[PDB]
């Protein structure tokens, strides 16, 4: 363990007491951790993950990252009081207490990642997954990250927390009945229900039919028809636990990717 020079224990309560506040922004901060790392490619080796470039243009301007400039501005504020921490830990740190605060996993966190200083450094448009794709698409991506299909899947599980919007996706809805709980009901409401068409969301969308309130994306419902994919959905359908550890070690993995230099922070 090693100290870092923000005061991580008053920044991680002040998270969770922004969060407190705005709850659909948990969820929001774990999205924007997310995509912040998705710009990578393992094999071409750039895309500059975990770096707040989205910051940038073109990056900010993708259309997969609509909507990240509300969680990106609150963490503003907590840059400007701990104005030690880089953007990049900020936005990773922010998603390990977004995650632990849902009641999901306490992730360890490591400190020292480098700001991108400029643009030029952004990746180009089409890294992202798309929700209208399946799965030769999100296997496509993930290996492009570097993941195998065990990690892809725990990582998709973070959809148990938050929703789609219009303005930013064109989708509507929650995964789940909880949008503010973080453990593997997606995984539970993707094998427990009947997903049929929606007939009036524009972009293809499926909803539970018990109670039409429920959305998965075609995305989403590739992992069950994916045979492969569909193994590890019932693991941690199966057991919370499991899914609870793979995506912790998922998460970190993915919001380390193309880092160097990290130290280890006090849990
Ligand atoms: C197959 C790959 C994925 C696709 C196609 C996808 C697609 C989407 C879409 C379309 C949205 C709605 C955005 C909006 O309207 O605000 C969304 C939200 C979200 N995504 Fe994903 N996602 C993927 C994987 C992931 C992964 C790996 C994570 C994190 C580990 C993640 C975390 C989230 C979270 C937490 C939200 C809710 C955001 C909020 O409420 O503001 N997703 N995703
Ligand atoms: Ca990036
Ligand atoms: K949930």
């Amino acid at each position: 363990s090693e100290e870092p020079p923000f005061d991580i224990r008053a920044l991680r309560a002040d998270i969770e007491d922004m969060i407190s506040e705005k709850l659909e922004l948990g969820p929001s901060l774990i999205r924007l951790a997310w995509h912040e790392a998705a710009s990578y490619d393992c094999f071409k080796k750039d895309g500059s993950p975990n770096s707040a470039s989205m910051r940038f243009k073109p990056e900010c301007l993708y259309a997969g990252n609509k909507g990240l400039d509300i969680p990106r501005k609150a963490l503003e504020t907590l840059k400007k009081k701990y104005p030690q921490i880089s953007y990049a830990d900020l936005w990773v740190l922010a998603a390990y207490v977004a995650i632990e605060y849902m009641g999901g996993p306490t992730i360890p966190f490591c400190w020292g990642r480098v700001d991108a200083k400029d643009g030029s450094v952004c990746g180009p448009d089409g890294r992202l997954p798309d929700g209208s794709k399946t799965q030769s698409h999100v296997r496509e991506v993930f290996r492009r990250l570097g993941f195998n299909d065990q990690e892809t899947v725990a990582l998709i599980g973070a959809h148990t927390c938050g929703e789609t919007h219009i303005e930013f996706s064109g989708y509507h809805g929650p995964w789940t009945h909880d949008k503010n709980g973080f453990d593997n009901s997606f995984f539970t409401q993707l094998l427990d229900e009947d997903w049929v068409l929606n007939p009036k969301v524009e972009q293809m969308q499926l909803m539970d039919r018990a109670t039409t309130k429920l959305m998965m994306l075609p995305s989403d419902v590739c992992l069950l028809l994916d045979p492969s994919y569909r193994k590890y959905v019932e693991l941690y359908a199966k057991d919370n636990d499991r899914f609870n550890k793979d995506f912790a070690n998922a998460f970190k993995k993915l919001t380390e990717l193309g880092t160097r230099n990290l130290h280890k922070a006090p849990a």
